[PDB]
């Protein structure tokens, strides 16, 4: 049933995930000695590259190849257009490594043919809590306590094949260049998401949308009327009014975060996250990257009054181009990114979001039921989606988790 992953260090069934009960490793790792110095071999007529993604001309040829070739709906009428600034900042972070950006070339007509990309996470990835419960229980602490400390790793995003080469086995090709260049740099496990279903998640969640723009959101067919607003004589009118926000933030002291916030969103965001099994850990500078506003790309505020800033949250773009229609090309989705909040419940942190991204002119919303999203979901008015988002890991062996127990945002 599955040609190359059946052949990979990630676990096989559900069956076999039931039965793991320590976070560890599935293939203790050789060393980088082991590792093949050389390239995976790639049929005679192709090449590995790999782009500068600081070089504004390598970031253009990557995003063509996304704008065009990368996740679409099933009915053809979205593909994702991650923007030559978002690919920047989500693929050069501090301390990325600039071979983990693979992509394939056609030799003879330089095309660009594919592309995944690696960027380094530092992850809590030990054993999650009902499970220490459970060893505690047997007298199995010390063996459920071995992968505690954060684990500097690889996270996986942007997989992307050509159009005209799919169905072609080019995608394993890529995954196991891109698993050899990690390697050999001494790093074994990775973490990926993907909203098709692979052997195997360790946690899945739901996708959730809260409507901003919702004449836009139907005439482009992302949304309908639903049936409920059929018995008004202004169907339109009254989905308007159910979606309506306020026109300023309602939080008194919402301002934008500045490099002086880095400290203090460091510190709330990271005794936060700590309350969830899977998380990460960042430093300084990441919070510097991940968070600090960049023009059509991250936004994020804190509350800030009487000198002391107590909560934040952040959002990114990522606008989808729409496929036809005679009134909008591009689809403006805000996703809901970090937070924090110990003043104001969330609810009312997170509101100030939704009304700050309509005000900047974003349709929708996004998030998935990870971090405490589900806490504000009903009366911020979000609506499951279709699908799911699976959580999965690369050569680590996991118990299962609900996705209330996941913090890592994957973007
Ligand atoms: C230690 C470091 C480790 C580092 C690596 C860690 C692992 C990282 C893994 C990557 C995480 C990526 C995270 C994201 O970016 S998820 C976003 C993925 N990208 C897209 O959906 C964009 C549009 N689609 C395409 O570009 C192609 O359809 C792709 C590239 C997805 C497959 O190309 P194609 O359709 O031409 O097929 P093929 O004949 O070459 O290959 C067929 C094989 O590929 C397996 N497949 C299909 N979809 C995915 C998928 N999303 N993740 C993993 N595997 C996938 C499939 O089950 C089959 O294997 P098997 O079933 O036969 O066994
Ligand atoms: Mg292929």
């Amino acid at each position: 049933a599955h040609a190359f992953w059946s052949t990979q260090p990630v676990p096989q069934t559900e069956d076999e995930t039931e039965k793991i009960v320590f976070a560890g490793p599935m293939d203790e790792p050789k060393t980088v000695a082991d590792i093949p110095e050389e390239p995976y071999p790639i049929a005679s007529t192709f090449e590995w590259w790999t782009p500068n993604m600081e070089a504004a001309d390598d970031i253009h040829a990557i995003y063509e190849l996304l704008r065009d070739n990368y996740v679409e709906d099933d009915d053809s009428m979205f593909r994702f257009n991650y923007s030559e600034e978002f690919l920047q900042w989500a693929l050069c972070p501090p301390n990325y490594i600039p071979d983990w950006h693979v992509a394939v070339r056609r030799k003879a007509d330089k095309k660009l043919l594919a592309f995944i990309a690696g960027v380094p996470v530092t992850l809590r990835m030990g054993t999650p809590k009902y499970m220490k419960v459970k060893a505690q229980e047997k007298g199995e602490g010390e063996e459920a306590a071995k992968y505690d400390e954060p684990r500097h790793i690889c996270e996986i995003n942007f997989l992307c094949v050509h159009k005209q080469l799919r169905e072609k086995r080019l995608a394993p090709i890529l995954i196991k260049e891109a698993t050899r260049r990690v390697n050999r740099t001494n790093v074994w496990q990775a973490v990926y998401t993907a909203g098709v279903l692979l052997p195997t998640p360790y946690a899945s969640g739901q996708y959730f949308h809260r409507s901003l723009n919702p004449e836009k959101l139907v005439e482009i067919r992302f949304s309908g009327i639903p049936a409920q607003y059929q018995k008004f004589q202004n169907p339109m009118a009254m989905l308007k009014r159910n979606y309506q926000l306020p026109s300023a933030p309602k939080n008194s002291g919402l301002r934008e975060m500045k490099p002086s916030d880095v400290p203090q969103v460091r510190r709330i965001l990271m005794n936060y996250l700590d309350s969830f099994d899977v998380g990460p850990v960042f430093s300084d500078a990441e919070i510097s990257h991940y968070l600090l506003p960049r023009d059509g790309v991250v936004f994020t505020y804190v509350v800030e009054n009487d000198k002391k800033v107590t909560d934040f949250f952040s959002f990114y773009r990522i606008p989808s181009t729409v496929i036809g229609n005679s009134n909008y090309n591009l689809l403006n989705a805000a996703y809901v990114h970090y937070y924090a909040a110990t003043s104001i419940p969330l609810h009312q942190l997170i509101l100030d979001l939704l009304i700050v991204a309509h005000s900047r002119g974003f349709d929708v919303c996004n998030m998935v039921e990870i971090l405490d999203n589900r806490s504000f979901v009903e009366q911020l008015k979000f609506g499951a989606g279709d699908g799911h988002l699976r959580y999965y890991f690369y050569n680590w062996a996991y118990p299962k988790i609900k996705p209330s127990q996941v913090a890592l945002v994957m973007l």
